[PDB]
């Protein structure tokens, strides 16, 4: 399933960049025509809500995250546990795009579909660690005792609580800033 | 004047954990408390002030729990963390409203200046006494003595609230969250047990 509206696309861009910079509140039909430069006619025909125009950056926020997903579990030499760690890593508001991603997530979190969004963006994460997680398992680094279900469940809500927390309290934010963070989650998840 | 606040405040939590922040109006409110929607309207401006004051009162009943906690004759550092980690999992009324309450201001944290303070004593108080408890389980030997302190903490209170907060939306983490065995299994997470 793929968005091929080149111009909706750009759109949802610029509504990130704009999320990223000023925050979801500086997002507006106007603001966005701005940033774009088409007109509000073309926003008022696409969206026509501000609700929708969130709706389409939260969209391409989770596509744009699928191809990271893609690229880490592809790299050629990673193992299970590099996977997991780069997973981890690219769910942490670290950079302009994990921001936006993290602020818009956030945003529909507390109106929660698209809670059906949610719920995709949620179980397609579980699923790449999942995978990791057991092939950890059949290497023999991550014990066979271990219910991957349990450690998966355990390192998203982890990693989410980070981000999440980390938007909020710089407290939080000066943890996952430490090189080794995403390797402590992981760490803890599957227990060394 | 300030107890007829932190009951208006409870109703609001009371109507949060049955029926969701948009079960919140003055009505709504006024037929939970008893009290007129003059008498509302006397304490409260908006409907966004009794939101604010629900998360003010939510916070305030964990704060009492924490002291209970604490102050268990014979519990010993693991049972304190166990026990704060549990207080905080959405599984009954008290403990919905609460999640419910802070997952909404910590969406409008993520943009205002007056809920981000909130959301952050809230956290750096919860913080606070697993700290405590995690500093006291190494001083007993328990807990390992190469592991940070402050470290620990903030991956157990990261944990306990991102499965706090997938659990009100999401039906499979509610249920992870409400094994018996849910809370000690987060501390020991944390603890690298
Ligand atoms: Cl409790």
């Amino acid at each position: 399933i793929v968005d091929h509206d080149e111009r909706r696309r750009a759109l949802a861009d610029a509504v990130l960049a704009l999320i990223a910079r000023e925050g979801i509140s500086a997002v507006t039909t106007r603001a966005v025509a701005e940033e774009s430069g088409w007109s509000t006619g073309v926003l008022n025909h696409y969206f026509g809500s501000r609700h929708e125009l969130l709706l389409a950056a939260l969209r391409r926020a989770g596509d744009i995250q699928g191809d990271r997903y893609r690229t880490i579990l592809d790299e050629e030499g990673a193992g299970p546990i590099e996977k997991l760690r780069n997973i981890t890593a690219s769910i942490l508001p670290l950079d302009e795009r994990r921001l936006a991603m993290t602020r818009v997530f956030l945003f529909f979190y507390a109106e929660g579909t698209a809670r059906g969004e949610i719920a995709a963006f949620l179980a397609r994460w579980r699923g790449v660690v999942r995978e990791s997680v057991v092939a950890a398992q059949r290497e023999g680094t991550v014990s066979t005792d271990l219910d991957a279900d349990a450690v998966t469940v355990a390192l998203v809500a982890l990693t989410d609580g980070l981000a999440l927390q980390a938007i909020l309290d710089p407290v939080v934010m000066k943890a996952i800033s430490a090189e080794d963070a995403a390797a402590r989650c992981v760490d803890a998840a599957v227990r060394r």
